């Protein structure tokens, strides 16, 4: 069989919840099936290297290579066309009085939630939950919300010693093997948790926003919106405030929208591979935070692998160390580069449809990789004709949206992906604008866009050649200071040193130290007299 | 006729001013304030010059005019006062002398005033903006109805809708007399009492256009744009015949049009400022005003200077200075000469920088400047302020707060409540001025960056820029220490420059009237790309 498994995982180290949740997940890749969907990592309110060249190998093979539809998953969607389930079903009210005692009972730091959809061959929640038990001490707490449209309940079980083998031997060939047992004490599902946590009903809505199961009485989206609608007229509490979305570039954390990160350009397009590592540590000094290089007579892989290389030694010469992305579409230039380790994200932009193959570099069976979706259409040379759009600024937004479900259906981690509407790219000046004067249509994504030097802001502004010029990056500037207002996550640029000026005085301005003195002492000047 | 009585008595008047020629508004209200000034006392009040909707339900001979008036028989007294007894009686509002005219009582005003409204309505309701401003003057004039004799005469010489005149309050007076008629002699008396008059067919004019007389005015309570203009002047004030001050009352109005009809009163009824003889909406474009410091031998350099920041695009030049006379003056003499060479309404707005008397005095008698820039404040030697006023001219002015001066004011930093200290400093200030009779709408607010203010009380201060939403505001970081120490070998120079144009962006998003800068080009530059971001094409 293969079933629709969607978890809930877990963890409390900050510094380390990418680390442990990312693993985590090539466990479940591995041991129950292929991950079609994950979440975005939230950040929540209520060694590990060397354990990976040496594990014990599923009894089933990894499919890496790519998938553009699943009809069990959408089966499940819809739902309910799969075969009984292989354990006792329960009924609406049998199921909604026994989860109340189970609360109540448990009634008597931060929290990272990380939902995730599997296909899945393990036969049962049980021996899913077994398979899972294993994960956790080979090791952070792994959930079960679902499996298929089952209204499962089970009161009691104890478990063998030989039994754990003989289930841990279905899927895996294989002084914890009992160590199991005082903790499965119970099988829910759907899981108790689901309505109340509002941290799992927050990764739902990011998966499976149109779901309705049976014995829930509103799709998970109508569910979301109404803890979120309500918590704020009952409570008067804004939830977002403490449940924060983040994304991930390399390995550490980032909240969504907290910041405007500088990536500074590189381009290598004779030329000269020691100066490019000058720049790229002159870059690093002047504030930025990313370098992306690209070269697009020889070779691309000939202008970057190298400076890659005379960087990743130099910088071993002298942890605050920059990102690394790599403006490329080319398989191959990035399958070294990454098989090297010489870089942290792929820039592409053609939103990876250049090579759909290139999104399989973006995982290994220990390692993730980020990725930044550029819209466009054509190429340099026709671009500037392919400039129809039915609604330009949500065709732009749907096409890259479209495109973060494929990668997400493959298990790219969504918080891994990137948006970026392209400017300049088969877009009128009027059409770069527009898309800009409505970026707040990405407020749930990251996003990350470039402007600099475009031509679209000489034209808002109607040695000669050299006024522009400077004028040019005059007007970048303002559009940094509209997307530090508008809260992008990544802006591309040539002049790093002017952009960082200009973001550290933006960012001081804002930097209040009491939010309420503002009022307070406008009061205390109308009482003085 | 005990109109004519010669009892010398002071009075306090509160006028309407109203116009419908929105490209000729500050020259139309600015003559008739030198005509108020001439012929009725003195001006003590005003409020801002405001864009109003119509509210009829409930070009050059000028210069001539001016050349040509008759002498008032009162004196004009430019000395500065500090305080106005007869203003303050006023607004308690207590003991003042008997009204020379009959009153009416409240029930009895109500009625005849309501009356006339229905009436008033009914005519217009069976069948272009207003520029409008209010005044108060310190008056000689006896009466109301003296009052509004003078005021016809000179709603008449400034003809050939061009301009109504309305007496507001006078004193504490509730009257209501329906039909006056004047004999043409009497008016002649009337008028030949406050002018040397030496104009006859305008005389026969006046009989037919006073009919009755209403105060207060019978549009007082009922027109938003009146209650907009004494709001500015006279918050607290409350009249016998009002329900409540003059703010319940404009507030009220506000929130009823929010209900019973969900307008927004406010986005139609727009508040002007006056840098030199235009209207600027308040609040509607950041200006970059460019700095030209004259710290020399060579003006001519100067001046090309001065001609490269225009074409960089700054519409105010900001002028500062061996005299400070002999650095500024010749620099501002050949620029007009290199001006006049030369296409007429590209030429900047002109403001000096300077707290000396003598040397605006020569720019302001040689047509040099527009602004002064008086970073005292006007505190430094207030007589300065009789130079912002001329016989047909009034000049704008910047006040900026300090204390001290450049080598003690780094110590001078102690403050209970920046930010609301500084602000009631500025306010004070324009009390001042406008009891001196300048213009509530030529005065821009500066909290002086830098001086008198640690880096962090300066960033504090511009955090809190929006507590300046309702005045027209002028700021100067450019290049200020503060900036640096803001974020982590010209380095310096330069990223000094680019805090700057994170400032452009601040201040252009909080809408601040005016940024003095040095980097005219590169500010231009910024502002130009916010606004495109901001230009939705639907
Ligand atoms: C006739 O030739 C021309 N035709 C069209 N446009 C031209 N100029 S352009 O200024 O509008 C312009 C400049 C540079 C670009 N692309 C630079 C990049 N932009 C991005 C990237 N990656 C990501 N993720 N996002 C990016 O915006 N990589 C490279 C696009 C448009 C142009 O002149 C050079
Ligand atoms: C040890 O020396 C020093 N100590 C403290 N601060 C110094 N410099 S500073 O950066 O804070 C600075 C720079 C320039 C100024 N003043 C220039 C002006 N500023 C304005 C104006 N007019 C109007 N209306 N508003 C204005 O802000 N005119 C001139 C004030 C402070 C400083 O260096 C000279
Ligand atoms: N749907 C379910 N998925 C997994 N375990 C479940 C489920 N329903 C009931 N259980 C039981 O509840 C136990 C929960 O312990 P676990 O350490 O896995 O953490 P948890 O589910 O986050 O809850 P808690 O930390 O409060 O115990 C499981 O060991 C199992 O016996
Ligand atoms: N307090 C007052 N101030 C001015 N005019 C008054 C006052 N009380 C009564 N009046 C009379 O109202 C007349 C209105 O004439 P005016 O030329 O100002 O017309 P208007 O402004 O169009 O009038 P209204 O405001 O009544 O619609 C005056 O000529 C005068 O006779
Ligand atoms: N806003 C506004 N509306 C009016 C005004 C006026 O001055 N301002 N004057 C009128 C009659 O003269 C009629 N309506
Ligand atoms: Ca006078
Ligand atoms: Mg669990
Ligand atoms: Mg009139
Ligand atoms: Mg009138």
């Amino acid at each position: 069989k293969t079933n629709i498994a969607v978890l809930n995982l877990g963890t409390n180290d900050r510094r380390n919840a990418v680390l442990i949740l990312e693993t985590a997940l090539h466990l479940v890749e591995k041991y129950l099936g292929k991950i079609i969907n994950t979440s975005y990592l939230y950040e929540t309110v209520p060694y590990i290297n060397e354990l990976m060249q040496n594990l014990e190998e599923s009894k089933y093979e990894e499919n890496k290579e790519l998938i553009d539809k699943c009809e069990e998953y959408e089966t499940f969607l819809k739902n309910g066309k799969v075969d009984n389930s292989i354990l006792k079903e329960v009924n609406v009210e049998n199921y909604l009085l026994e989860c109340n005692n189970i609360i109540v009972k448990n009634d008597e730091s931060y929290f990272y939630n990380l939902t995730v959809v599997v296909k899945t061959f393990v036969n049962d929640p049980l021996s899913m939950l077994v398979v899972i038990k294993y994960i956790e001490e080979l090791m952070i707490d792994i959930d079960i919300l679902f499996f298929n449209d089952f209204t499962i309940f089970m009161k009691n079980i104890k478990l063998e010693k030989n039994m754990i083998y003989k289930i841990l031997s279905k899927y895996i060939h294989l002084e914890i093997i009992n160590n199991m047992v005082d903790n499965i004490e119970f099988l829910s599902i759907p899981h108790v948790y689901t309505t109340h946590r509002y941290s799992i009903l927050l990764c739902l809505n990011d998966m499976i926003p149109e779901y309705k199961h049976n014995v829930l009485n509103n799709t998970i989206r109508c569910l979301y919106n109404k803890y979120v609608s309500r918590m704020k007229e009952q409570y008067n509490i804004n939830i977002k405030e403490n449940n924060k979305r983040i994304y991930v570039l390399k390995d550490r954390i980032s909240y969504l929208k907290e910041k405007t990160n500088i990536v500074g350009i590189l381009n290598v397009n004779f030329v000269e591979p020691k100066r490019a590592v000058q720049r790229m540590f002159e870059m690093i000094n002047e504030g930025a935070s990313v370098i992306d290089i690209g070269g697009e007579k020889i070779s691309e892989r000939d202008l970057v692998v190298p400076v890659l290389q005379l960087f990743q030694k130099e910088w071993n010469d002298i942890d605050a160390k920059p990102i690394i992305s790599i403006d490329t579409i080319n398989y191959n230039v990035f399958k070294e580069c990454v098989d090297n380790d010489l870089v942290d994200i792929l820039n592409d932009i053609s939103a990876c449809t250049n090579n759909p193959e290139i999104i399989k570099l973006l995982k290994k069976k220990n390692k993730f990789y980020s990725v930044v979706l550029m819209h466009k259409r054509g190429n340099p040379h026709t671009m500037d004709k392919l400039t129809n759009y039915d609604n330009l600024v949500y065709d732009i937004k749907n096409y890259l949206e479209q495109r973060l479900n494929f990668l997400v259906l493959n298990g790219i981690p969504r918080y891994r992906i990137l948006f970026d509407i392209g400017l300049g790219f088969a877009k009128k000046h009027d059409q770069s604008i527009k898309l800009l004067q409505n970026i707040h249509v990405y407020d749930e994504y990251p996003l990350f866009i470039g402007y600099s030097r475009k031509r679209f802001i000489a034209h808002c502004m109607n040695d000669k050649d050299q006024l522009l010029y400077q004028k040019n990056i005059c007007g970048g500037l303002a559009i940094a200071s509209y997307s530090y207002y508008k809260k992008v996550d990544l802006i591309r640029v040539h002049d790093v040193l002017e952009t960082k000026s200009v973001l550290d005085v933006l960012t001081k301005i804002d930097q209040v130290k009491d939010p309420n003195s503002s009022s307070v002492d406008k009061l205390a000047a109308a009482l003085e007299h």
